[PDB]
């Protein structure tokens, strides 16, 4: 029910987005044209981040929370929904991908292409814009601030990362264990695990860099777990409950099974870079039971997980990290 | 002299912002190639931006610069080239262009192509963390994260604009003067004028509305006036004088001759949208005596520009604004 209140607040990020257009019609096809790349882009995605940050900041306050403060919530979710949106349209490009959530590709679009660019910096700005117009007054304003610019650095390092490690030609000798965490913790669990929280956590007034450091040690193990399982998923998964079907091994990607499948291969397994990018690694991944060695491992990472949650909570509710917990973990 | 003790510092700024090698190696083969992207993109064009705000800031304060605030100075000088950096890099792609500053477009390397867009975006986040590296404890440091997010967000405006309007085929029907000034203020003027008087503004302790809106005011028109001699140039300039060759008319620009051109063409010579985009609009821009125009143009321009900071200059030196002017006007 939450999320459909989140959904609904986007007209109005939208509106305010779009105002300058009042002041300054000089600009006003721009803003126009700015106005489509926030409803094709922003819109059609699960919404979870955007969404932890609004049940996180709710669990996180009880009687501080009028209508402003709730508004002010809502509008730092969708920046954390606009942040992702220019990832993925950016993202999208630099892989010559032709969908995303069901839908063409932003730059696929004919009238578009490379323009899309120049659209993805639009929804980065649009984070900054939104924080300013709500939180300017807010003490925790430059904390917000910092936090969008600091998590869109780890991202872009880690998209730095994974662009040296799967060129767009087989090589194996890259897709490492310590080279795969690296990734998924710069590319995917800063953004995804510790900034929807730690915003929430700074219009607490949680400020605190012990507080924020606990949280991040929980919740980048999250944001593990949670990249391991969607590459386990990308290819074991069932589409039919999912709502998609995965191309990972075509892609030559670091994947977690390809980096299992590669410490866990006699050399005759291991080449075998004669079936990695177009059909089945699949049949190999059966023979060295990766299945159950992802079995094992989620058992061993929600274990890993409670415990973090236990040692590092205080004195946050342990409620925001299991909450999340419960999500990943079926 | 100066502009070299400028260039001097960039070793500084390219050490200070590879060294998170040293506490996260892990991330060690993102920060080289962040380096690489640094070198190549960085260097070797005039900076005259970045070099703007030293010169601005040393005529702003007398005895209030030890060799920490001068290092501050330069820091922030070389943030703005950082941010032009940016901007060429995502420009280059989007125009498919081949060459800049002599060289080979980052993009059009072997081995980088679409790749460069996220090395685009690094360069924008560096900007955040040479501001936290060096001005965090600074008064103006918030002042100077809004100048920079701002600057980025109308160039980015102004770039959209540019899109719509000169797409990659011939219309002239939005080659009007209300859109050239427009595209003028937002893609150039802000970030190139205003953003490095502004900045140098700030960390002198000037952070008042009224003086930067003053400021503004001169700097845009000045801007305005850059660009309009650049499109002049661009055609009738003297590469042996200039360092290059235009090409504006083939790329279907909004020049400001074109726009000249379109207000004071007979439907004859108006389609004549027959040679624009492929040799010689160069001899219907003659006939129309657009070099005069220009030379007329220029004289009520630099008298508007005189009286500007005449009127708007005070409190600030009227040096740190006719320091730019000679430099703009031969
Ligand atoms: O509202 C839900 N969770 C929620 C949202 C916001 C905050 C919280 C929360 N709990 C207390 C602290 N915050 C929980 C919720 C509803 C449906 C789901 C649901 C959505 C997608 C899936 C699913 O597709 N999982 C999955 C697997 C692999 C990848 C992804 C995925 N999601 C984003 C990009 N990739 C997602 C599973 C469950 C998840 C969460
Ligand atoms: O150091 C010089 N000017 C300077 C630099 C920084 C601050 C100031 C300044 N005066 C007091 C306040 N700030 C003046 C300087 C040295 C050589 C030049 C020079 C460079 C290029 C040109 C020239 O190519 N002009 C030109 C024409 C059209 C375009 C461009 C251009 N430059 C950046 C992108 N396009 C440049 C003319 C003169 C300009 C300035």
């Amino acid at each position: 029910q939450e999320k459909q209140d989140f959904v609904q607040h986007f007209s109005q990020i939208v509106r305010v987005l779009t105002e300058d257009e009042m002041g300054h019609p000089e600009i006003g096809d721009a803003i126009a044209r700015l106005k489509e790349v926030l409803e094709y882009n922003a819109i059609g995605g699960k919404y979870n981040r955007g969404l932890t940050v609004v049940v996180a900041f709710r669990e996180l306050v009880p009687r501080k929370q009028d209508a402003d403060s709730l508004q002010r919530a809502w509008t730092v979710g969708w920046c954390v929904e606009l942040l992702q949106a220019f990832f993925l349209v950016a993202d999208d490009i630099m892989d010559s991908s032709l969908t995303r959530r069901g839908q063409i590709c932003w730059y696929q679009k004919p009238g578009v292409g490379l323009d899309a660019i120049n659209d993805a910096n639009l929804l980065e700005a649009c984070i900054y814009r939104l924080l300013k117009l709500y939180c300017r007054e807010q003490p925790y304003y430059l904390n917000l601030i910092e936090l969008f610019l600091q998590s869109s650095y780890q991202t872009e390092i880690g998209q730095t990362l994974d662009l040296l490690t799967a060129p767009q030609n087989v090589d194996l000798v890259r897709f490492t264990e310590k080279r795969y965490k690296s990734i998924v913790k710069y590319k995917t669990a800063f953004y995804s695990f510790y900034l929807p929280i730690a915003a929430a956590m700074y219009m607490a007034g949680i400020d605190g860099e012990k507080e924020h450091a606990n949280a991040k040690k929980i919740l980048l193990e999250m944001g593990e777990f949670f990249q391991i399982q969607d590459d386990y998923l990308d290819l074991f998964g069932d589409p039919s409950v999912t709502g998609k079907i995965g191309t990972d091994i075509q892609d030559n990607k670091c994947s977690w099974l390809v980096v299992q499948c590669l410490q866990r291969a006699t050399p005759e397994q291991y080449q075998i870079k004669e079936n990695y990018g177009q059909v089945a690694v699949k049949a190999l991944y059966e023979e060295l039971d990766l299945p159950a060695v992802f079995l094992q491992y989620e058992e061993d990472s929600y274990s890993h997980i409670m415990a973090l949650i236990e040692q590092y909570a205080a004195p946050l509710p342990p409620a925001v990290f299991l909450g999340l917990a419960r999500k990943i973990y079926k």
